[PDB]
Protein backbone atom coordinates (compact mmCIF):
# COMPACT_ATOMS: atom_id res chain seq x y z
CA UNK A 1 0.00 0.00 0.00
CA UNK A 2 1.45 3.53 -1.12
CA UNK A 3 2.46 5.72 2.09
CA UNK A 4 -0.08 8.50 0.84
CA UNK A 5 -3.07 5.66 0.05
CA UNK A 6 -4.95 3.33 2.37
CA UNK A 7 -5.57 0.13 1.21
CA UNK A 8 -8.78 -2.25 2.15
CA UNK A 9 -10.68 -5.56 0.27
CA UNK A 10 -9.04 -3.92 -3.17
CA UNK A 11 -10.40 -0.51 -2.28
CA UNK A 12 -7.40 1.82 -2.44
CA UNK A 13 -8.08 5.58 -0.93
CA UNK A 14 -5.60 8.56 -1.04
CA UNK A 15 -8.36 11.11 -1.04
CA UNK A 16 -7.32 14.63 0.35
CA UNK A 17 -3.59 14.13 0.22
CA UNK A 18 -2.30 17.25 -1.24
CA UNK A 19 -1.35 15.02 -4.40
CA UNK A 20 -0.16 15.94 -7.89
CA UNK A 21 1.36 13.04 -8.69
CA UNK A 22 -0.08 9.32 -8.82
CA UNK A 23 1.15 7.07 -5.51
CA UNK A 24 3.90 4.74 -6.52
CA UNK A 25 3.10 1.16 -5.61
CA UNK A 26 -0.83 0.95 -6.14
CA UNK A 27 -2.00 -2.71 -5.66
CA UNK A 28 -2.36 -4.63 -9.27
CA UNK A 29 -5.47 -6.18 -8.03
CA UNK A 30 -7.42 -2.46 -7.11
CA UNK A 31 -10.89 -2.05 -8.28
CA UNK A 32 -11.69 1.40 -6.58
CA UNK A 33 -9.31 4.08 -6.86
CA UNK A 34 -10.24 7.11 -4.80
CA UNK A 35 -7.95 10.54 -5.81
CA UNK A 36 -10.88 12.82 -4.86
CA UNK A 37 -9.59 16.07 -3.55
CA UNK A 38 -6.03 16.81 -4.46
CA UNK A 39 -3.75 18.89 -7.09
CA UNK A 40 -4.07 17.18 -10.25
CA UNK A 41 -3.93 19.13 -13.40
CA UNK A 42 -4.02 15.92 -15.69
CA UNK A 43 -5.56 12.19 -15.60
CA UNK A 44 -2.55 10.20 -15.19
CA UNK A 45 -1.31 7.88 -18.42
CA UNK A 46 -1.20 4.83 -16.24
CA UNK A 47 -4.41 4.41 -14.96
CA UNK A 48 -4.91 2.44 -18.06
CA UNK A 49 -2.41 -0.43 -16.52
CA UNK A 50 -4.79 -1.60 -13.63
CA UNK A 51 -6.74 -4.25 -15.55
CA UNK A 52 -9.26 -5.00 -12.75
CA UNK A 53 -10.22 -1.14 -11.66
CA UNK A 54 -14.08 -1.02 -12.33
CA UNK A 55 -14.51 2.95 -10.42
CA UNK A 56 -12.00 6.14 -10.73
CA UNK A 57 -12.86 9.18 -8.51
CA UNK A 58 -10.66 11.83 -9.47
CA UNK A 59 -13.82 14.74 -8.05
CA UNK A 60 -12.32 18.17 -6.82
CA UNK A 61 -9.17 17.83 -8.47
CA UNK A 62 -7.49 21.03 -11.40
CA UNK A 63 -7.84 18.57 -14.23
CA UNK A 64 -7.82 21.13 -17.03
CA UNK A 65 -7.26 18.69 -20.05
CA UNK A 66 -8.19 15.00 -21.22
CA UNK A 67 -6.46 13.12 -23.90
CA UNK A 68 -7.89 10.23 -26.66
CA UNK A 69 -5.76 7.82 -24.12
CA UNK A 70 -7.16 8.85 -20.77
CA UNK A 71 -9.16 6.07 -19.94
CA UNK A 72 -7.67 3.70 -23.19
CA UNK A 73 -7.88 -0.04 -22.35
CA UNK A 74 -10.29 0.29 -19.79
CA UNK A 75 -12.99 -2.01 -20.94
CA UNK A 76 -14.16 -3.07 -17.30
CA UNK A 77 -14.88 0.50 -16.26
CA UNK A 78 -18.39 1.35 -14.08
CA UNK A 79 -17.60 4.28 -12.76
CA UNK A 80 -15.86 7.39 -13.78
CA UNK A 81 -16.41 10.27 -11.65
CA UNK A 82 -14.87 13.76 -13.04
CA UNK A 83 -17.21 16.51 -10.67
CA UNK A 84 -15.59 19.57 -9.68
CA UNK A 85 -12.49 20.21 -11.98
CA UNK A 86 -11.71 22.99 -14.50
CA UNK A 87 -12.63 21.36 -18.02
CA UNK A 88 -13.62 22.55 -20.93
CA UNK A 89 -12.48 20.62 -24.11
CA UNK A 90 -13.52 17.55 -24.11
CA UNK A 91 -11.63 15.18 -26.82
CA UNK A 92 -13.76 13.64 -29.52
CA UNK A 93 -12.26 9.78 -28.46
CA UNK A 94 -11.94 10.44 -25.12
CA UNK A 95 -14.27 7.77 -23.88
CA UNK A 96 -13.84 5.20 -27.07
CA UNK A 97 -13.65 1.78 -25.54
CA UNK A 98 -15.88 2.17 -22.35
CA UNK A 99 -18.22 -0.55 -23.21
CA UNK A 100 -18.78 -1.28 -19.27
CA UNK A 101 -19.65 2.96 -18.38
CA UNK A 102 -22.38 2.67 -16.51
CA UNK A 103 -21.84 5.99 -14.19
CA UNK A 104 -20.22 9.19 -15.45
CA UNK A 105 -19.67 12.78 -13.37
CA UNK A 106 -18.75 15.84 -15.62
CA UNK A 107 -20.88 17.98 -13.30
CA UNK A 108 -18.50 21.26 -11.93
CA UNK A 109 -16.65 22.21 -14.92
CA UNK A 110 -16.38 24.67 -17.83
CA UNK A 111 -17.77 22.85 -20.68
CA UNK A 112 -19.51 24.32 -23.33
CA UNK A 113 -19.50 21.75 -26.07
CA UNK A 114 -19.81 18.21 -25.61
CA UNK A 115 -18.62 17.10 -29.31
CA UNK A 116 -20.97 14.41 -31.44
CA UNK A 117 -19.93 10.98 -31.22
CA UNK A 118 -18.03 11.49 -27.74
CA UNK A 119 -20.99 8.24 -26.18
CA UNK A 120 -20.35 6.45 -29.51
CA UNK A 121 -19.07 3.90 -27.36
CA UNK A 122 -20.77 4.22 -23.90
CA UNK A 123 -23.59 1.67 -24.95
CA UNK A 124 -24.23 0.97 -21.29
CA UNK A 125 -24.05 4.58 -20.12
CA UNK A 126 -27.62 5.19 -17.75
CA UNK A 127 -26.80 8.12 -15.32
CA UNK A 128 -24.76 11.40 -17.07
CA UNK A 129 -23.94 14.54 -14.43
CA UNK A 130 -23.17 17.30 -16.77
CA UNK A 131 -24.98 20.29 -14.08
CA UNK A 132 -22.80 23.43 -13.10
CA UNK A 133 -21.59 23.74 -16.68
CA UNK A 134 -21.44 26.62 -19.17
CA UNK A 135 -23.45 24.86 -21.56
CA UNK A 136 -24.02 26.58 -25.23
CA UNK A 137 -26.62 25.05 -26.64
CA UNK A 138 -26.67 25.28 -30.41
CA UNK A 139 -27.27 22.36 -33.28
CA UNK A 140 -23.56 20.73 -32.06
CA UNK A 141 -25.37 20.09 -28.59
CA UNK A 142 -28.72 18.40 -30.21
CA UNK A 143 -27.05 15.10 -30.35
CA UNK A 144 -26.72 14.97 -26.31
CA UNK A 145 -30.55 17.22 -25.78
CA UNK A 146 -31.57 13.44 -27.78
CA UNK A 147 -29.13 11.23 -25.90
CA UNK A 148 -30.49 12.46 -21.89
CA UNK A 149 -34.09 11.99 -23.32
CA UNK A 150 -33.80 8.62 -23.18
CA UNK A 151 -34.20 6.89 -19.75
CA UNK A 152 -33.97 9.62 -17.58
CA UNK A 153 -29.98 9.88 -18.05
CA UNK A 154 -29.32 13.37 -16.85
CA UNK A 155 -31.62 14.53 -13.57
CA UNK A 156 -33.01 18.14 -14.94
CA UNK A 157 -29.73 19.80 -13.20
CA UNK A 158 -27.98 20.58 -16.17
CA UNK A 159 -29.16 24.42 -18.31
CA UNK A 160 -28.21 26.11 -21.03
CA UNK A 161 -26.22 29.39 -20.49
CA UNK A 162 -27.40 30.61 -23.97
CA UNK A 163 -26.71 31.79 -26.55
CA UNK A 164 -29.92 34.18 -26.48
CA UNK A 165 -33.38 32.62 -26.07
CA UNK A 166 -31.50 29.21 -24.67
CA UNK A 167 -30.94 30.78 -21.47
CA UNK A 168 -31.42 28.97 -18.53
CA UNK A 169 -33.30 26.04 -19.91
CA UNK A 170 -32.76 22.45 -18.90
CA UNK A 171 -30.49 20.00 -21.33
CA UNK A 172 -33.27 17.72 -20.60
CA UNK A 173 -36.35 18.45 -21.09
CA UNK A 174 -36.24 21.16 -24.03
CA UNK A 175 -36.67 20.69 -27.47
CA UNK A 176 -33.95 19.05 -29.49
CA UNK A 177 -35.14 20.87 -32.31
CA UNK A 178 -34.60 24.33 -30.47
CA UNK A 179 -30.41 23.40 -30.06
CA UNK A 180 -30.12 25.38 -34.01
CA UNK A 181 -26.75 26.82 -35.56
CA UNK B 1 -52.19 31.50 -20.12
CA UNK B 2 -51.39 33.45 -17.04
CA UNK B 3 -49.93 37.13 -17.94
CA UNK B 4 -46.69 35.57 -15.95
CA UNK B 5 -45.87 33.00 -18.13
CA UNK B 6 -45.23 31.66 -21.89
CA UNK B 7 -47.51 28.89 -22.77
CA UNK B 8 -47.18 26.32 -25.64
CA UNK B 9 -48.97 23.22 -26.31
CA UNK B 10 -49.66 22.27 -22.22
CA UNK B 11 -46.22 23.55 -21.53
CA UNK B 12 -46.06 26.63 -18.60
CA UNK B 13 -42.93 28.33 -18.27
CA UNK B 14 -42.81 31.17 -14.98
CA UNK B 15 -39.58 31.23 -14.53
CA UNK B 16 -37.46 34.07 -13.13
CA UNK B 17 -40.35 35.98 -12.52
CA UNK B 18 -39.96 37.24 -9.04
CA UNK B 19 -43.29 34.94 -7.98
CA UNK B 20 -43.66 33.69 -4.18
CA UNK B 21 -47.42 32.45 -5.05
CA UNK B 22 -48.70 30.38 -8.12
CA UNK B 23 -49.94 32.33 -10.95
CA UNK B 24 -53.32 32.61 -11.61
CA UNK B 25 -54.86 30.68 -14.47
CA UNK B 26 -53.12 28.01 -15.16
CA UNK B 27 -53.92 26.16 -18.22
CA UNK B 28 -56.50 22.51 -17.04
CA UNK B 29 -54.69 20.76 -19.04
CA UNK B 30 -51.37 21.73 -18.04
CA UNK B 31 -48.40 18.93 -18.35
CA UNK B 32 -44.73 20.72 -17.97
CA UNK B 33 -44.85 23.19 -15.23
CA UNK B 34 -41.67 25.43 -15.03
CA UNK B 35 -41.67 27.70 -11.77
CA UNK B 36 -37.54 27.94 -11.66
CA UNK B 37 -35.83 30.59 -10.25
CA UNK B 38 -38.53 32.39 -7.96
CA UNK B 39 -39.25 32.89 -4.37
CA UNK B 40 -41.42 30.59 -3.41
CA UNK B 41 -41.49 29.44 0.09
CA UNK B 42 -43.92 26.03 -0.06
CA UNK B 43 -44.55 23.85 -2.81
CA UNK B 44 -48.37 24.73 -2.78
CA UNK B 45 -50.81 22.32 -2.15
CA UNK B 46 -53.24 23.59 -5.46
CA UNK B 47 -51.07 22.21 -8.03
CA UNK B 48 -53.04 18.85 -6.81
CA UNK B 49 -56.02 20.26 -8.87
CA UNK B 50 -53.53 19.37 -12.41
CA UNK B 51 -54.63 16.01 -12.95
CA UNK B 52 -52.20 15.61 -16.31
CA UNK B 53 -49.06 17.63 -14.70
CA UNK B 54 -46.45 15.10 -14.96
CA UNK B 55 -43.54 17.34 -14.65
CA UNK B 56 -42.36 20.38 -11.73
CA UNK B 57 -39.65 22.22 -11.73
CA UNK B 58 -39.06 24.07 -8.84
CA UNK B 59 -35.13 24.60 -8.85
CA UNK B 60 -33.39 27.88 -7.42
CA UNK B 61 -36.60 28.97 -5.00
CA UNK B 62 -36.24 29.36 -1.24
CA UNK B 63 -38.70 26.46 -0.26
CA UNK B 64 -37.23 25.64 3.45
CA UNK B 65 -39.80 22.72 4.05
CA UNK B 66 -41.78 20.34 2.94
CA UNK B 67 -45.05 18.47 4.50
CA UNK B 68 -46.43 15.24 4.18
CA UNK B 69 -49.21 16.75 2.47
CA UNK B 70 -46.90 18.00 -0.18
CA UNK B 71 -48.00 16.10 -2.99
CA UNK B 72 -51.13 14.57 -2.33
CA UNK B 73 -53.51 13.47 -5.44
CA UNK B 74 -49.88 13.78 -7.49
CA UNK B 75 -50.41 10.39 -9.15
CA UNK B 76 -49.16 10.82 -12.52
CA UNK B 77 -46.23 12.29 -11.77
CA UNK B 78 -42.68 11.42 -13.63
CA UNK B 79 -40.42 14.33 -12.51
CA UNK B 80 -40.14 16.63 -9.65
CA UNK B 81 -36.92 18.69 -9.43
CA UNK B 82 -36.54 20.76 -6.07
CA UNK B 83 -32.90 21.52 -6.71
CA UNK B 84 -31.34 24.55 -4.93
CA UNK B 85 -33.76 25.64 -2.27
CA UNK B 86 -33.28 25.44 1.45
CA UNK B 87 -34.64 21.94 2.69
CA UNK B 88 -33.15 20.52 5.52
CA UNK B 89 -35.16 17.17 5.63
CA UNK B 90 -37.48 15.26 4.16
CA UNK B 91 -41.00 14.21 6.13
CA UNK B 92 -40.85 10.35 5.59
CA UNK B 93 -44.57 10.13 3.87
CA UNK B 94 -43.72 13.35 1.50
CA UNK B 95 -43.44 11.19 -1.31
CA UNK B 96 -46.59 8.60 -0.94
CA UNK B 97 -48.52 8.02 -3.72
CA UNK B 98 -45.92 8.83 -6.31
CA UNK B 99 -45.69 5.62 -7.88
CA UNK B 100 -44.99 6.67 -11.38
CA UNK B 101 -41.92 9.18 -10.32
CA UNK B 102 -38.72 8.56 -12.30
CA UNK B 103 -36.81 11.61 -11.29
CA UNK B 104 -36.52 13.48 -7.93
CA UNK B 105 -33.88 16.13 -7.63
CA UNK B 106 -33.40 17.26 -4.40
CA UNK B 107 -29.61 18.49 -5.60
CA UNK B 108 -28.13 21.70 -3.91
CA UNK B 109 -29.76 21.82 -0.11
CA UNK B 110 -29.01 21.71 3.23
CA UNK B 111 -30.39 18.27 4.00
CA UNK B 112 -28.41 16.12 6.77
CA UNK B 113 -32.26 13.43 7.37
CA UNK B 114 -33.75 11.35 4.83
CA UNK B 115 -35.85 8.87 7.22
CA UNK B 116 -36.21 5.27 6.56
CA UNK B 117 -39.42 4.85 4.42
CA UNK B 118 -39.31 8.66 2.41
CA UNK B 119 -38.58 5.90 -0.95
CA UNK B 120 -41.35 3.31 0.02
CA UNK B 121 -43.51 4.40 -2.84
CA UNK B 122 -40.77 5.65 -5.54
CA UNK B 123 -40.71 1.75 -7.04
CA UNK B 124 -40.55 3.72 -10.56
CA UNK B 125 -37.70 5.72 -9.51
CA UNK B 126 -34.40 5.09 -11.76
CA UNK B 127 -32.42 8.25 -11.37
CA UNK B 128 -31.98 10.23 -7.75
CA UNK B 129 -29.96 13.81 -7.42
CA UNK B 130 -29.30 14.15 -4.12
CA UNK B 131 -25.59 15.89 -4.17
CA UNK B 132 -24.29 18.90 -2.96
CA UNK B 133 -26.33 18.48 0.73
CA UNK B 134 -24.51 17.70 4.05
CA UNK B 135 -25.62 14.38 4.65
CA UNK B 136 -25.16 13.00 8.08
CA UNK B 137 -24.66 9.39 7.68
CA UNK B 138 -25.14 7.55 10.85
CA UNK B 139 -27.50 4.70 11.48
CA UNK B 140 -30.32 6.99 10.62
CA UNK B 141 -29.20 6.92 7.06
CA UNK B 142 -28.10 3.57 6.44
CA UNK B 143 -31.10 2.43 4.43
CA UNK B 144 -30.63 5.51 2.05
CA UNK B 145 -26.91 3.60 1.07
CA UNK B 146 -28.43 0.32 0.37
CA UNK B 147 -31.31 2.20 -1.51
CA UNK B 148 -28.81 3.57 -3.74
CA UNK B 149 -26.79 0.72 -3.65
CA UNK B 150 -29.59 -2.01 -4.81
CA UNK B 151 -29.66 -0.73 -8.71
CA UNK B 152 -27.55 2.07 -10.19
CA UNK B 153 -29.86 5.06 -9.48
CA UNK B 154 -26.88 7.65 -8.40
CA UNK B 155 -23.91 8.87 -10.23
CA UNK B 156 -21.24 9.59 -7.51
CA UNK B 157 -22.06 12.88 -6.34
CA UNK B 158 -24.02 12.65 -3.57
CA UNK B 159 -21.54 12.82 0.07
CA UNK B 160 -21.42 12.58 3.73
CA UNK B 161 -20.40 15.96 5.41
CA UNK B 162 -20.32 13.47 8.79
CA UNK B 163 -19.91 12.28 11.10
CA UNK B 164 -16.15 11.96 11.69
CA UNK B 165 -14.40 9.54 9.22
CA UNK B 166 -17.62 9.53 7.21
CA UNK B 167 -16.27 13.12 6.51
CA UNK B 168 -16.13 13.16 1.97
CA UNK B 169 -17.04 9.42 1.85
CA UNK B 170 -19.34 9.16 -0.60
CA UNK B 171 -23.13 7.87 -0.60
CA UNK B 172 -22.71 5.01 -3.59
CA UNK B 173 -19.80 2.69 -2.38
CA UNK B 174 -18.98 3.32 1.08
CA UNK B 175 -20.31 0.53 2.97
CA UNK B 176 -23.30 0.33 4.67
CA UNK B 177 -21.71 -1.65 7.87
CA UNK B 178 -19.86 2.18 8.40
CA UNK B 179 -23.31 3.82 8.77
CA UNK B 180 -23.67 3.74 12.41
CA UNK B 181 -24.80 5.49 15.78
Amino acid sequence: CPTECTCLDTVVRCSNKGLKVLPKGIPRDVTELYLDGNQFTLVPKELSNYKHLTLIDLSNNRISTLSNQSFSNMTQLLTLILSYNRLRCIPPRTFDGLKSLRLLSLHGNDISVVPEGAFNDLSALSHLAIGANPLYCDCNMQWLSDWVKSEYKEPGIARCAGPGEMADKLLLTTPSKKFTC
